[PDB]
């Protein structure tokens, strides 16, 4: 009983794991002047940000 | 007489000076995750490249 409240809920993990993954990707290309297809993550990094709270 | 051939003509200077100026700008924003308006230079850095020969 009360399984979701047995461990913890600091973050959704999956989402938080994806955000830190896409943001760290921009630096790579942006550093190698490959931000063309890389900077696009800016749209997913910003949208996933607000969802951080709506998620957990 | 022969003024354009008195000094030299390694490069157009103005163009070559602008290209190195726009390309060095991308690294700045791209490094501070500001490639949004910065990555746009990619269009001027690539177009000015081919013009490098058509110029001098």
């Amino acid at each position: 009983l009360e399984p979701d409240n047995v461990p913890m809920d600091m973050s959704p993990k999956a989402l938080q794991q994806k955000i830190h993954e896409l943001e760290g990707l921009m630096m790579q290309h942006a550093q190698n002047l490959e931000f063309e297809e890389a900077a696009q993550i800016r749209d997913q990094l910003h949208q996933l940000r607000e969802l951080f709270i709506a998620a957990s």
